[PDB]
């Protein structure tokens, strides 16, 4: 799927936590079974991720419309089947909804970024709480604010995201969302020293330490499974519901 700062639909992020690769292996599998049988009015992809640093999951979801998305909340299977039993393997569950503010390419200030299984993206995420007063100027600081990512190696990508409401989560808050060559290509960018650092990295992440209102959630993840509207894929021939 695409994600670029012109898109006029919702963003959701559906981010899991848990406690066991178990209980991580049995996420992926519930989620997908929800994203094989997607026939939502309004749904136009998900894209299931696989927790790299710590065991959870996450669910890059793109809707045409928020009341789109409430009609999906509304259903059945969503309040009697899938929460409760998302409940049970996870020790949280927050279910974020987003505007994209910026993209970053390592080609192109606002390039259209891609997600899927097949790019190999090691992926790389953060949800900052925020003051309500210094929202703006976090979602300057980690868009504009980072165009020296696009020269970092191994950088692919950068997303930033405005959090719009959410259930399971209060207040303000924004989310970076990163593609990476690699685990180590990643960590070596992550770990440089103040002596390697760019000056617009320690500005930038100055800034929102700044407004970070409580502690972030941060982790990474493997991309797993894709699929859109009317797409004919699936992990599993029989529909589960």
């Amino acid at each position: 799927p695409i994600i670029s700062a012109e898109d006029k639909h919702l963003t959701v992020l559906n981010l899991f936590t848990t406690d066991t690769p178990e209980k991580q292996g049995k996420l992926i599998e519930e989620m997908t079974k929800i994203v094989d049988a997607a026939t939502y009015e309004g749904w136009m992809s998900s894209t299931v991720h696989s927790g790299v640093d710590s065991h959870g999951t996450l669910n890059f979801i793109q809707w045409r419309s928020g009341e789109d998305l409430e009609k999906r909340y509304a259903g059945e299977e969503f309040k009697h089947r899938t929460l409760p039993v998302f409940g049970e393997i996870t020790t949280s569950i927050r279910l974020m909804q987003n505007e994209v503010a910026h993209t970053l390419t390592s080609d192109a200030l606002g390039g259209k970024i891609e997600i899927g299984p097949g790019r190999d993206d090691y992926t790389v995420f953060t949800v900052f709480p925020v003051t309500p007063q210094g929202q703006d100027e976090a979602l300057d600081a980690l868009g504009p604010g980072q165009a020296f990512l696009a020269q970092v190696p191994g950088f692919r990508a950068h997303v930033v995201l405005k959090g719009l409401r959410a259930r399971g989560l209060e207040g303000a808050f924004v989310i970076s969302y990163s593609q990476w060559d690699s685990k180590q290509a990643w960590e070596a960018y992550r770990d440089q020293a103040p002596q390697d650092q760019d000056e617009a990295r320690k500005a930038a992440v100055g800034r929102v330490r700044a407004v970070v209102a409580g502690e972030p959630y941060s982790n990474t993840y493997q991309v797993v499974h894709t699929r859109s509207a009317g797409e004919k894929l699936a992990a599993a021939l029989e529909h589960h519901h």
